[PDB]
């Protein structure tokens, strides 16, 4: 339950994130970018907490390339790089928004500053809604809209989403009190849209949740793999594309999802297709202050 492991993951995450920004150049194939980042995490002695998310513009999050993905980077693209690393279950969840081949603009500044704002107020004994207020005001005061159905979350060993959120808006009932030992991921999301995300195809990220009886053999076999190799952490569709043909893989996945054996994470898009910016850091709450493990 190490602060070292948490910190180690934190520094690793940072390293691969900063590099990801330099590679995020126009003409860069999303697929290549992804496998470079993930490859860099292991070379550093870490493990992906989840497949690196690469979301462009209106696409808010939960997008990761796949084998055969032709999606390529171009100048002006508001690319959100959400990197996740874990050391023996100790996670580090961070992200940045880079507008390919250009500089940071207002929208991006809103999300970033929102983050900085939230972090500066984060202290043991402080109610989560305080962070929310801080975040919302940094985004709105800049004329943008926070995304209401996407927020930070408490993080625990081998558990990305611990069950306590940090909304990007102020809510009178978010009265949970930050305490020493708590690990949270603060990820303010800002957009020029309505400020709400929706589910849309395809489904490129999944996660094991429950071991349930499965009739079909191939599906049953896959479930066992997912469980054994990906445990209780999200995995990418891409990571399994070398296991079996496309047709069979999709069916298997589809079945397991149906049986309620695994969770499917469809790509999230702004409800008005408004460009979306996101900045995220992981923090550890201590007695006198918080520690941003990923800055
Ligand atoms: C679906 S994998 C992406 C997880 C995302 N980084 C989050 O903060 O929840
Ligand atoms: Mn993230
Ligand atoms: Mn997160």
């Amino acid at each position: 339950m190490d602060t070292e492991k948490l910190m180690k993951a934190g520094e690793i995450a940072k390293k691969v994130r900063e590099k990801a920004i330099k590679l995020a150049r126009p003409g860069m194939l999303l697929l290549e970018l992804a496998e470079s980042i993930e490859k860099m995490i292991m070379e550093l002695g870490g493990k992906p907490a989840f497949p690196v998310n690469l979301s462009i513009n209106e696409i808010a999050a939960h997008y990761t390339p796949y084998k055969g993905d032709t999606t390529v980077l171009k100048e002006g693209d508001y690319l959100k790089i959400d990197v996740g690393v874990h050391i023996d279950g100790f996670i580090a969840d961070t992200a940045v928004t880079v507008r390919v081949g250009m500089e940071e603009d207002e929208l991006m500044e809103a999300a970033k500053e929102a983050l900085n704002a939230a972090i500066s107020v984060a202290r043991a004994g402080v109610e989560i809604k305080e962070l929310g207020k801080a975040i919302e005001n940094e985004i709105r005061k800049r004329g943008f809209k926070p995304i209401v159905n996407l927020s930070g979350h408490k993080i625990e060993r081998y558990k990305l989403h611990a069950g306590i959120s940090i909304p990007n808006i102020y809510r009178p009932h978010d009265n949970y009190v930050l305490k020493e030992g708590d690990v949270f991921a603060i990820e303010p999301f800002a957009t020029i849209g309505a400020g709400q995300v929706i589910e849309v195809p395809p489904t490129l990220i999944y996660m094991y949740v429950r071991d349930v009886p499965v009739r079909v053999a191939q599906a049953r076999f896959l479930l066992a793999k997912i469980k054994r190799e990906y445990g209780t952490l999200p995995f990418a569709y891409r990571w399994l594309q070398n296991d079996m043909p496309e047709g069979q893989l999709k069916l298997a996945l589809k079945t397991l999802e149906k049986a309620g054996a695994i969770y499917g994470y469809p790509v999230l898009k702004e409800i008005r297709n408004g460009i979306v910016a996101q900045f995220e850091h992981t923090i550890i709450v201590e007695k006198d202050s918080v520690i941003v493990t990923t800055e």
